[PDB]
């Protein structure tokens, strides 16, 4: 089968031949977006392409972007180790039309790519699609112009409670582009627990969501309103690791080569032997979001994008805690992420040692609390009445130990055991008044 670094260039070779400009990802640290935390999809660059306010030479593109969903609008960090589909940082295949063409075509595309024998030639009947309820011309295409069986052609509609709140109208953020879009799922097969898009068990990883494709119609304001962009544009979104998965026929993005190699390095530098602890895989997600921020230039705080890296980092460490690492592990795996990164892994490459360093001295300085903090977490757990962990006590870890109320839900988690996050809240408010008080005017 293909690697994923072939994929990934397929993917671009193939849109490169319809006329689409090959773009080079951006960084995940935008520059001039003060409503974007870390670049969350290929779009993001183009996001005054589709506005209007930027022009590009060409009106059609295609790209292969990194992201991390690890805060703002879309986040998956609690998903990380639970789901054999979601990751921090992850690579999305894209097409765009600025412009250019629109629904029919943006379909065909599509349909080519996944299934022409000449292509990735995946099995259609095993291929689903989800439409928004109200988007007539995007069911006909798949019922007529495709081919789709009716009974694999699923509408949704604002199925997330509120106007336009639906898995089948994408939104960057509370601001900014968005539209109707129209989504490709593979079935995995039943050795795997879910049902189709729609279904009760729909959130399963039998029936994954591959490909996005949105038709940007409007720019949300902040009030919720929508206003209608100059042009109707296209914004598509693949998941690379998704699709890789399908096409070295497994089931889990964790056991697509990328991932094999890396977390055999995780084992190794831990000292682990179970490959199959959820652990490993947590950590191999973690070292990619992690040494990926920090080559954009994100370094570790106590505030803002830093806070999510360091949380992050944090986590992770706390896991090879978990798995018997018995000295500092997670800079050690920026070299094996390298070499599977391809020519995604350029930037990082060229920073090795720098991030390296960022992770050692992060690490180190968790470590001067760490176990200690785990003590006394252990001390109050066993001693817990109920399944709540008191806000107190999460509050305490995290002023004394330095332990992001996340982390230590984390550690609760696995026990099933919840955080009182008002209660941890409720303290942080009370520390905020006496530092008021104190502090004067
Ligand atoms: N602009 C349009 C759009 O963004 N659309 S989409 O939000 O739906 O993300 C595009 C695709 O990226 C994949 N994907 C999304 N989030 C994750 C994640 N946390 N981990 C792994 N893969 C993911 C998944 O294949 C998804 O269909």
């Amino acid at each position: 089968s293909k690697s994923t670094a072939e994929i990934r260039q397929a993917f671009l070779d193939f849109f490169h031949s319809k006329g689409h400009q090959v773009v080079a990802s951006s960084s995940l640290v935008p520059h001039n977006d003060p409503t974007l935390l870390f670049t969350n999809a290929g779009m993001n660059q183009f996001k005054d392409v589709f506005l209007g306010l930027d022009k590009r030479n060409y009106s059609r593109a295609t790209t292969s972007q990194r992201c991390v969903r690890a805060g703002g609008k879309h986040n998956d960090l609690e998903n990380v180790g639970y789901t054999a589909r979601h990751h921090t940082f992850f690579e999305m295949l894209g097409n765009f039309s600025f412009g250019d063409y629109f629904k029919l075509d943006a379909i065909l595309f599509a349909w080519l790519l996944l299934t022409s024998e000449k292509w990735f030639a995946l099995p259609k009947e095993r291929l689903w699609v989800t439409v928004y309820e109200s988007d007539d011309e995007a069911y006909e295409i798949w019922e007529k112009e495709v081919g789709i069986p009716r009974e694999r052609i699923i509408r949704i509609g604002d199925n997330k409670g509120a106007p336009y709140a639906s898995d089948n109208f994408w939104q960057m953020g509370d601001t900014g582009p968005c539209g109707p879009c129209t989504e490709i799922f593979y079935d995995h097969g039943d050795h795997i627990w879910g049902g189709p898009p729609g279904s009760p068990e729909e959130d399963g990883d039998r029936y994954i969501e591959i490909w996005n494709i949105v038709f940007m119609q409007f720019n949300r304001q902040a009030d919720g309103t929508m206003e209608p962009l100059p042009k109707p544009s296209v914004d598509t979104a693949m998941g690379l690791e998704r699709i890789a998965a399908v096409l070295q026929h497994v089931n889990s993005n964790y056991d697509i080569d990328l991932f094999r190699t890396l977390i055999q390095a995780v084992a190794k530098v831990t000292g682990a032997t179970d490959l199959s602890n959820k652990s490993l895989r947590v950590i191999a997600d973690h070292i990619r979001s992690c040494a990926f921020l920090i080559a954009d230039g994100v370094m570790p705080s106590n505030e803002n994008r830093g806070y999510v890296l360091r949380r992050i980092i944090r986590r992770a460490v706390r896991h090879g805690n978990m798995l018997g690492a018995k000295e500092t592990f997670f800079y050690k795996l920026v070299g094996p992420l390298i070499d599977v990164m391809g020519s995604a892994g350029e930037d990082l490459k060229r920073q090795q040692a720098q991030v390296e360093q960022v992770l050692k001295t992060e690490e180190e300085q968790f470590a001067r609390t760490l176990e200690r903090g785990l003590a006394l977490l252990d001390e109050e757990l066993a001693k817990l009445s109920g399944d709540t962990l008191d806000g107190e006590t999460a509050f305490r870890l995290y002023d004394t130990y330095g332990f992001p109320v996340d982390l230590t839900a984390d550690v609760c988690r696995e026990r099933n055991i919840k955080v009182d996050e008002a209660g941890f809240e409720a303290a942080m408010e009370e520390q905020r008044r006496r530092a008021r008080e104190a502090s004067g005017f």
